[PDB]
């Protein structure tokens, strides 16, 4: 079997992440879960490798890698980070996106670099959501912790309470998170990278924006133009939003290399 | 045991790469080896993940990753790439370093991104050297191949003969490579990243430059200011070069973040 290249979707056989994404004719109808921050913070990072993310078109970010032997050869392993994440990171710095004091959601966070940027940026509350439970425990939580002062700009260890972590399908996450405060406060910003690859979940995603976004807030969404096979894309999604007539969209940036990538802004009409 | 951070040297216990680097009181006195390009090119990449290197302060480069399960959770694994590699990549683009027609050596190549840049840049001959045999077979060779047109700017498959691959200690590599042509042609460029961390091998490295560098060529060396424990660094190395009085050095760029990093040019006096 051929190697996965950039142009394989999150659901292709070749993709490392296939089994961390909802798929099939009857996926989990399990409820969503909030994940607590472990008591022992140093233990989440034991034996890991903390690596600076290279490139100067973003803030200083760290990523946690795991040493994994194969035929006694040491690999540094991490969860795949999709291209559009870096586009959105670059766009935060270039467009001087303001994070201080905001309530922020990283929807479909994977490694959590978007939320972590907001965290380091002075956001009051940062929520992270991934579909997969293990992604949150094994990757997201450790990554956030590694971007605190624990070891060692970086927020002190005592600010970690500002971050909260959720797993499950968007419908479930929505119901759960709406019940998690005496009176729910909407997000000022929802940041999301590569979450419109699958048209089967556009209904759920739209409904999530409708229930969770503040009146005056916005979604910053990064996406490839099209995803082959699974069949989602930017045009298709804008059509979907346009038909429902609740939000407006606006293309903030095109990244032009080979197949195009987009950063898109979604706000309420209004 | 605490996680390895940027400020651990290549020989620290925490470092993933410790056993791929020469160390101890009696390392291998084995001869160096040239490694042939395998016959079956597609098979070198089977089941791998080909990932674009993010950041736009370098040319488009691809990196081969391996899917490695742990508790049934899929990691994308790769050999560690040291920070200074990216500094030197940025410096190639910023300073418009000219590669076309040159004979180039990537000394201590690891993943081989420096040599690959030269390859994509039109160099006539590109030699890759790592200490470790497995590094070359498992990482370097596949990385070069992944940056050819095989799958599918990128050089066609038919240009791969221009790349040659070597493993072993620098003294041995030198003797070997000097015997590998009816009349050896010196390198116009030697590119090297993080190879002066260990003062025990400064003699060997200097001798390698002396025997292998063209009269009118140059070494472009990227290094951290200092490496703790093992104890090498930029000042210490410039002293060493200065004492032997064969080469001159010149600092081309400082990258100023926390502890400093340098790009250094070495030429003959003449
Ligand atoms: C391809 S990944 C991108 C991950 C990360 N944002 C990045 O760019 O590297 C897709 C993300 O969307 C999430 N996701 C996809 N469909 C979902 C759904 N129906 N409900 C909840 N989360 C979903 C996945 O868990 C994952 O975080
Ligand atoms: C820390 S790594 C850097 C690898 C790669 N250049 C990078 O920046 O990611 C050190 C490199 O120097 C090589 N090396 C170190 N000492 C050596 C020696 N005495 N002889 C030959 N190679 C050596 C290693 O094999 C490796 O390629």
């Amino acid at each position: 079997a051929a190697p996965s290249q950039d142009t394989d979707s999150p659901l292709s056989a070749a993709s490392s992440s296939r089994n961390l994404e909802p798929h099939g004719k009857q996926p989990s109808l399990r409820a969503a879960k909030e994940h607590a921050m472990p008591k022992d913070l140093k233990k989440m990072l034991e034996n890991k490798v903390i690596e600076t993310l290279p490139g100067f078109q973003h803030v200083k970010l760290s990523v946690v890698k795991t040493i994994l032997l194969k035929e006694n050869f040491p690999y540094e392993g991490g969860l795949k980070i999709w291209e559009c994440t870096f586009d959105l990171l670059a766009y935060f710095t270039k467009a001087k996106v303001k994070f201080a004091g905001k309530k922020v959601l990283d929807l479909g966070c994977g490694s959590g670099l978007l939320g972590i940027t907001a965290f380091k940026g002075g956001s009051k509350e940062i929520h992270f959501q991934d579909y997969n439970s293990m992604v949150i425990d094994e990757v997201t939580l450790p990554n956030v912790v590694a971007n605190s002062t624990l070891e060692d700009r970086k927020p002190k260890v005592t600010q970690l309470y500002k971050c909260r972590f959720f797993s499950g399908e968007w419908s479930e996450f929505c119901k759960l998170v709406l019940s998690s405060e005496k009176l729910f406060v909407k997000y000022d910003l929802i940041l999301t990278s590569e979450t419109i690859y699958n048209p089967d979940y556009y209904s759920n995603l739209h409904q999530t924006f409708l229930r969770l976004l503040s009146k005056n807030g916005r979604v910053l969404l990064a996406s490839k133009a099209h995803y082959f096979g699974v069949g989602g894309g930017v045009h298709l999604f804008q059509k979907f939003v346009e038909e429902r007539d609740v939000f407006k969209t606006r293309i903030l940036k095109i990244i032009d290399e080979g197949l195009k990538r987009f950063i898109i802004e979604i706000t309420f009409k209004f």
